This record gives C-alpha cells, structure tokens and sequence, in this order.
C-alpha cells in the first residue's frame, strides 16, 4: 500500500512521533501492509476489547453470566467514568459494563470487569495462552503513574494487536454468540467519531474502538468493510506527539482516507 505508507511516514513527520500501523485480512490472518509491526505502543483503552474477550471466555465456560449485577461504591470510581457513575445505587450487569467499557470507554467498568477475571496479569495470561507473548495489560486505572521511559507496561504491538483481534473476532476461542457480541459492542462505540469512521463512506460496517493518553499517545484498532460486511482489520497506534488531539485524531483519519482511497 505504497500510498498510505506515504500518509503513515508524513503522520510521523506532522506529529514528531511514532506511528505504527497494520492492515490485516480478516478472512486469511494475512499481514496486507504494515509499518513498525513489531514496536510496542501505549495501547490505552483499545485493551478494553481484549478484556471483554476475556469476560466472554468465562461466560461461555458457564462461569460468568452477562446478566450479573455488580454493585460498586464511590470509592470505585475513577477518572472518565460516564456511565458507571450513573449507577452507584442501581449497580450494573456484565454486559452493561462491557457496553459502557467499550462504547464509552469508561474506566471504572473496565476496572470492575478486571477484578471479575482476576485482573491484570489474568488479562496478560489469557492472551499469552491464545498465542500473542506481547501483549501485556499490567495496571488498573487510577494506579500511581512511575513515568517510567519507555515503559512497557500496559503496551502491545501492532502486529499482535491485529492479529489477537483477529483471533477474538474469527476465531474459535469464543462462541460464535460470543464473537458476535464482541464486534456488536464494537460497532456501537460512540467516541471514535474523529478516527476511521470520519473517512468511512455510506453503507461501510466499522466496528471499533479507540484509545488516547498521556505523552501524545493516540490509537484505534478496527475491523471495518464496504456494503455492510467487514473484511479487513486495521491498527493505528501513535505516541510521543506534543500535537494536540485534534492534530492526531486528523493524522488517524488521513490515514483512514488513504486506506479507504487504495482499499
């Protein structure tokens, strides 16, 4: 893709950062583009999928029930809480947690979902026994911040990325309800509006789910596709920037135009 690999270059050169990124037949696994595959990245909230991957194995085991309540205290609400701080006296189900962390990116439901799997080295244990030795999800929200340079905590690399998204989305690790489930939650995200979706054409599918941090870091992994049906996945992850959001959100989106121009 010898065009948007022109676009991810001036991405890095526009932004003063890294930017990694990776194209991936849905169908086949196979790489069709890439560029650092293999350096790691922030992934920031894009984990929140892998995490409701990890709730959907133990609920197709019969040993979790989306319709579980889960009551929670104010002591348990951290920062970026939109929904789960609608909800302190109701309490709320798996399934509505996985909704809130993966459509709205709430980090208190993300936090809750962690506990029900046995936290974040149960995550990384999940994803090192499917197959992806990268990966690695090492803190809740709301830990003490070490500022530690290059820190790999908490980081993936594109190309695990795509390929364990692949896996969670396709593959036989979960019941095909559960696939299902995964890529509805996905296609209901309601805060990656300024990333791939701003480049979509009419009747596309996209599902997704987008991510942002501290130091620049900005990122979106997707499985999207034209007349309603996905066919490729894509993983766009950048850190470093001084750039504002809006800057990186548009360098995501030119990214998106040029994948959708030469798709």
């Amino acid at each position: 893709h010898p065009e948007t690999l022109v676009k991810v270059k001036d991405a890095e050169d526009q932004l003063g950062a890294r930017v990694g990124y990776i194209e991936l037949d849905l169908n086949s696994g196979k790489i069709l583009e890439s560029f650092r595959p293999e350096e790691r990245f922030p992934m920031m909230s894009t984990f929140k999928v892998l995490l409701c991957g990890a709730v959907l194995s133990r609920v197709d085991a019969g040993q979790e029930q989306l319709g579980r309540r889960i009551h929670y205290s104010q002591n348990d609400l951290v920062e970026y809480s939109p929904v789960t701080e609608k909800h302190l006296t109701d309490g709320m189900t798996v399934r509505e947690l996985c909704s809130a962390a993966i459509t709205m990116s709430d980090n208190t439901a993300a936090n809750l979902l962690l506990t029900t799997i046995g936290g974040p080295k149960e995550l990384t244990a999940f994803l090192h026994n499917m197959g992806d030795h990268v990966t690695r999800l090492d803190r809740y929200y709301g830990e003490l911040n070490e500022a530690i340079p290059n820190d790999e905590r908490d980081t993936t690399m594109p190309a695990a990325m795509a390929t364990t998204l692949r896996k969670l989305l396709t593959g036989e690790l979960l019941t095909p309800a559960s696939r299902q489930q995964l890529i509805d939650w996905m296609e209901a995200d309601k805060v990656a509006g300024p990333l791939l979706r701003s480049a979509l054409p009419a009747g596309w599918f996209i599902a997704d789910k987008s991510g942002a941090g501290e130091r620049g870091s900005r990122g979106i992994i997707a499985a999207l596709g034209p007349d309603g049906k996905p066919s490729r996945i894509v993983v766009i992850y950048t850190t470093g920037s001084q750039a504002t959001m809006d800057e990186r959100n548009r360098q995501i989106a030119e990214i998106g135009a040029s994948l959708i121009k030469h798709w």
